[PDB]
DNA sequence: CGGGTAAGCAGTCCGCG
DNA sequence: GCGGACTGCTTAC
């Protein structure tokens, strides 16, 4: 096999390199690799090396790294360009690696651990390390065995032998439901002592080093707790034995408001879970607790006990174990599912990066370009110093506060990264400016032609023609990649409406679900297979065909992320590739794009229907329109059409008929206009919508700029079973708003465009009556916690203070003497609740940290004080309001004369 | 900590005769 | 009350 790193450093001189040899073999190296880097030199000068620009350069081949850097400090001081890649390990992973890399994963050591601290006093500081460290699981995916590390006696109880029989038995039967797929998989260690605990670890860890280390806050808490609770009780030399090269540093991590501190463990590529999954997962949690994202991501329930954790382990060390083994377990469940580690591999072998640097687009892109232009024998330009400046971005058209009955929506293909295609725009294919007319000639085709010779963006910017930028290049082989992993996921969930109707008839059978692969469109034998299951095999098919989706939707919105990743690094200081020219060419070529073709489709459509002046096109959002297709559905008349089914079809068939050719005719005239390279505007249909056959649903609505719900048949080819809502903007849509709100008022959405203004009366009524049965979590707000020192005067609000963060003051004086409460965490997510005048807490509302219930000692106060009219009125009311004047109708009935 | 801008809504503060 | 200036937070793209 071919050869690959694992992990690469630069320690001083030397490189150190883990790597998996031609047979399989993890290995280590060091290298005393010699970096080269480039000057410009004169042109009578023999040269194979040329910047990105043609010029020629000559290669300073070093005695070593240090003296490459001390010569970049000096080129600076001189006052000329330090050309080449200054990050010396990524030009060691180009030389040594000069080929696409192919790696096998199970060569591959992820480790994936989780421990306990049981403290007395509050939450134990990692810095501090000063309590024991009293469990540790540590999962190892080449053995495929969970390592149990139990101390039995501390300074805080002597326990017994954790048991596995009692782990495996039911939680009826006073057991602990560890799952049955892992008991056999368990390598249970108890210690009489923590130093030996401790020892056996490093042990351990040195015969089975990790190459991935993950798990959940790792970074944040367990890394840095072990590495100090090594160090107070062994020494540092000890501790810097997490390092396979006995290198770390303490590494200071500054946001906005402060800094916290994390340890670098040289040779290791550390990826906390919790960072994975907020990149990668496209969500917006109300908690990031693995309890709350757990549920959320496999709908397993809470891990329960009595008493507060920090009492666990004496009064229930059996149940403490297995939470803690049960804990990592749930990380690996995720990952099965989302498939992060997985995409983190693949990304950062194809950047040919440290593994860790894929949570930056920047280090990414700047190592994807780097081996491209080395291919060719080119030199990279040396990064530069830039004050950050504010750039224009899309166009956002103003919709007519409306219901919309019949709507179908388009939308550009990867918009961007086309947009970087199609007009060629790279940092060395700026061929020049023209005299540039305001934006709006340009989009009414009256401005004079930019160019006769180059492809051209209405920012006033021009690009060679003649030969393809390494950008265009580069962000073309990603989004190829992206396609077919897009591709593969829609399949994946066409499959899933093909088993959802099935379920509508299931046999009375004993059966197996079929052994097909779901990334594929479900073949006649397939279906006429599925039409014969039980409800038993279908549900298994349906589980199967989503977590094929879910890795398909991994694998290609994070590819999708990736590319306009790039897009946006043109517009960062940082980026070595930084150029306002070309970020702006992006963002103003797509205003363009946006506003030409709104003009085309409402031309065109205003033809079909024989009219003028009427605008088809109602809103719209960057690189989207929404088309009114009202006119469309009447002039065949809805007495014509047998079912909604029926009517989508004629859509559907309108859309690739009629207006889709109409759309690439109106972009391919406007490549033309701009003389672009080549014509990338692809603009699909993405929704068909409207309300039920005969129903009295109004099929959507708009309040505003990036605030809409449509009733959805048909999305991007996908037919559903059941009518879908694509909600945008909406309080449904914010982590913000309570959960029980966000469902309630979804539903009311529901009604409004499936069943009409009678059906949402009934509903509203009904909610109203009933709200304040809810439990007090599933209608508390939520909110992030910034700056609570910067308004917090003596425990009471400053001026100025924000109603969250009152709430957090309010909580802080109502649990003021106690250590063992819970203290809200800076930055961090709290719940929030509006209190009744003249309770108990001297103030309007309080907030606790999220995804948890409130401590027992102000609990049944807050209950009891819960202000749920005003709580009403801001979640639930107002946005409702909102939503029913918007679409032209009333959430309570108003009097009639029937009512005589 | 980690590519970008546009834009909505909640809330404070204070004006608005 | 509303609305504008401003902060804070959170979306859509
Ligand atoms: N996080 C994001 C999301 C979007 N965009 C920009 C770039 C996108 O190209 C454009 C339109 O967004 P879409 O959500 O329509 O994404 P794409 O058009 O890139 O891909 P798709 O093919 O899925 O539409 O907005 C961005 O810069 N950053
Ligand atoms: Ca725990
Ligand atoms: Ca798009
Ligand atoms: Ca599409
Ligand atoms: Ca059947
Ligand atoms: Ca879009
Ligand atoms: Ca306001």
């Amino acid at each position: 096999m071919k050869e690959f790193y694992l992990t690469v450093e630069q320690i001083g001189d030397s490189i150190f390199e883990r790597y998996i040899d031609s047979n399989g073999r993890e290995r280590t190296r060091e290298v005393e690799y010699k970096p080269s880097l480039f000057a410009h030199c004169p042109e009578s000068q023999a040269t194979k090396y040329f910047d990105i620009y043609g010029k020629p350069c000559t290669r300073k081949l070093f005695a070593n790294m240090r003296d490459a850097s001390q010569w970049i400090k000096r080129m600076e001081d001189i006052g000329l360009e330090a050309l080449g890649m200054d990050d010396f390990k990524l030009a060691y992973l180009s030389d040594t690696y000069n080929y696409e890399i192919k790696y096998d994963h199970t060569k591959i050591r992820v480790a994936n651990f989780d421990i306990e601290v049981t403290s007395p006093d509050g939450f134990p500081e990692p810095s501090q390390a000063k309590h024991p460290i009293d469990a540790i699981t540590h999962y190892d995916s080449i053995d495929d065995r969970f390592y149990v590390f139990d101390l039995l006696n501390s300074p805080y109880g002597n326990v017994e032998e954790w048991s596995i029989e009692i782990a495996a038995k039911l939680q009826e039967q006073g057991g602990d439901e560890v799952p049955s797929e892992i008991i056999d998989k368990i390598i249970y260690m108890p210690f009489d002592n923590e130093k030996e605990l401790l020892m056996e670890y490093l042990n351990f860890w040195q015969q089975k080093t990790p190459v991935i280390l993950t798990g959940w806050n790792v970074e944040s808490f367990a890394i840095p707790y072990v590495y100090n609770r090594i160090k107070n009780i062994f020494g540092e030399s000890t501790a810097k034995r997490l390092s396979p090269h006995r290198k770390t540093r303490v590494k200071v991590i500054e946001n906005m408001y402060g800094s916290r501190e994390i340890i670098t463990l040289f040779g290791i590529s550390v990826l906390d879970y919790i960072d994975l999954y907020k990149k990668f997962s496209f969500t917006n949690q109300p908690s990031y607790s693995l309890d709350y994202i757990s549920e959320f991501e496999l709908n397993v329930g809470k891990l329960k006990y009595d008493g507060p954790i920090s009492k666990l382990r004496e009064s229930n060390h059996q149940r403490y174990i297995s939470y803690n083994i049960i804990a990592v377990y749930r990380v690996l469940q995720i990952d099965a599912k989302r498939q992060f580690i997985n995409l983190s591999l693949d990304m950062g072998y194809y950047a040919k990066i440290q593994i860790q640097s894929v949570f930056s687009p920047i280090k990414t892109w700047d190592a994807i370009i780097f081996n491209s232009l080395k291919e060719q024998n080119k030199v990279i330009p040396q990064g530069r110093s830039h004050p950050v400046q504010p750039y224009p971005g899309a166009f956002v058209k103003e919709p007519i506060p409306n219901r919309y009955k019949y709507v179908m929506s388009f939308d550009l293909t990867s918009a961007y990264p086309s947009i970087i295609r199609q007009v060629n725009i790279s940092p060395e294919t700026i061929a020049g400016t023209f005299k540039v007319a305001p934006l709006h000639d340009y989009i009414n085709a009256v401005a004079e032609r930019p160019s006769d010779v180059y492809s051209c963006s209405p920012n006033g910017m021009m690009y060679y023609k003649d030969r393809d930028g390494v950008v265009p290049t580069e962000i073309t082989k990603v989004f190829n990649q992206r396609k077919e992993h897009k591709g593969y996921m829609l399949a994946a969930q066409r499959n899933g409406e093909i088993i959802k109707e099935a379920l509508h008839n299931p046999n009375l059978s004993v059966d197996e679900p079929l052994d097909v692969d779901y990334r594929f469109d479900f073949s006649d034998e397939i279906k006429e297979k599925i039409k014969k299951l039980s409800a038993k095999s279908l549900n298994e098919m349906l589980f199967r065909a989503q977590r094929t989706e879910v890795a398909g939707m991994t694998a290609q919105i994070n590819r999708k992320a990736l590319i306009n990743g790039l897009a946006g690094a043109l517009g960062n200081v940082w980026f070595r590739y930084y150029d306002l020219r070309n970020a702006t060419a992006i963002t103003t070529f797509g205003q363009m794009a946006l506003q030409w073709i709104e003009r085309k489709v409402n031309e065109y459509l205003n033809e079909v229907c024989g009219t003028e002046g009427e605008a088809f096109v109602l809103y719209g959002d960057t690189d989207s329109i929404y088309v009114s297709a009202d006119k469309i559905i009447d002039k065949v008349g809805e007495s014509k059409f047998r079912d909604t089914n029926h009517w989508v079809d004629f859509l559907d068939k309108f859309a690739r008929e009629r207006m889709e050719p109409a759309i690439d005719r109106g972009f391919r005239e406007m490549c033309e206009y701009m003389n672009n390279k080549q014509h990338l505007m692809f603009m699909d249909r993405e929704a068909i919508a409207g309300p039920p056959l005969g129903s009295k649903g109004i099929g959507g609505f708009w309040t505003g700029k990036k605030r809409y719900a449509l009733n959805v048949w048909d999305m991007e080819g996908t037919r559903y079973a059941e009518p879908k809502l694509k909600i945008m903007g909406l309080e449904t849509q914010k982590s913000s708003t309570p959960k029980a709100v966000q469902k309630a008022l979804k539903e009311c959405i529901r009604r409004m465009l499936q069943e009409g203004e009678e059906s949402l009366q009934e509903y509203f009524k009904e909610f109203e009556k009933e709200f304040r049965q809810l439990n007090y979590i599933s209608i508390a707000s939520v909110s992030s916690a910034n700056n609570i020192a910067k308004y917090d005067v003596g425990g009471f609000p400053g001026p100025k203070c924000p109603f969250h963060i009152r709430g957090i003051l309010t909580y802080n004086r109502a649990i003021k003497g106690n250590i063992d409460a819970p203290q809200v965490v800076e930055g961090e997510k709290v719940y929030v609740l509006p209190l009744r005048e003249g309770n108990p807490f001297g103030d309007k509302c309080i907030a606790w940290p999220s995804g948890t219930e409130i401590t027992d000692l102000i609990k049944d106060d807050v209950l009891h004080w819960m202000d749920y009219t005003v709580l009403l009125e801001k979640t639930f009311i107002k946005p409702l309001e909102g939503f029913t004047s918007a679409a032209k109708l009333d959430y309570e009935k108003k009097a009639s004369l029937f009512d005589m």
